[PDB]
DNA sequence: GTATATAAAACGGGTGGCGTTTTATATAC
């Protein structure tokens, strides 16, 4: 072994605690995008740390984009900043991390039939559909999407030691089925 | 486009329970 899961996409919430009035907040952030025909939030984005929000009238923002948990919070508060700027009564409340992706390289290529065929109740895999072998883990409550080549992709963790659980327990299996 | 996780909530549609839609990311067909 010796791999450890690199973090990918970090997905976090945050409670402004007020209503906003969209068309200023797009109007006076620096970084914004707002087209209530296509969606109904404005898209605003900060380039340190590199992210995106989707900032909603209730007052409700979803920040994605982050690769650590320190830069989620932080860029967070960023955006929360901006908002008080721009004029309203809002607070930095509830960050709250939802979805962590994680993803590494095995160096071998695995046999996807196989796998299936034996962990069939985890299993979910129709290369006609979609190239990758969908494992949804039971403990963790993890779902890798594995692929012949040995990338491999981990979500839908709440905190970083889910992807790491995952990972180490799916390595022996994937090493059970490689092809050299 | 296909698939995976995840929140936010307005829209469409017919007056409603709920699917779609957007954003970020690895991955490969």
């Amino acid at each position: 072994s010796g791999i450890v899961p690199t973090l990918q996409n970090i997905v976090a919430t945050v409670t402004l605690g007020c209503r906003l009035d969209l068309k200023t907040v797009a109007l006076h952030a620096r970084n914004a995008e707002y087209n209530p025909k296509r969606f109904a939030a404005v898209i605003m984005r900060i380039r340190e740390p590199k992210t995106t929000a989707l900032i909603f009238a209730s007052g409700k923002m979803v920040v994605t984009g982050a690769k650590s948990e320190d830069d989620s919070k932080l860029a967070s508060r960023k955006y929360a900043r901006i908002i008080q700027k721009i004029g309203f009564a809002a607070k930095f409340t509830d960050f709250k991390i939802q979805n962590i992706v994680g993803s590494c390289d095995v160096k071998f290529p695995i046999r996807l039939e196989g796998l299936a065929f034996s962990h069939g109740t985890f299993s979910s895999y129709e290369p006609e559909l979609f190239p990758g072998l969908i494992y949804r883990m039971v403990k963790p409550k993890i779902v890798l999407l594995i692929f012949v080549s040995g990338k491999i992709v981990l979500t839908g963790a709440k905190q970083r030691e889910e992807i790491y659980q995952a990972f180490e327990a799916i390595y022996p299996v994937l090493s059970e089925f490689r092809k050299m």
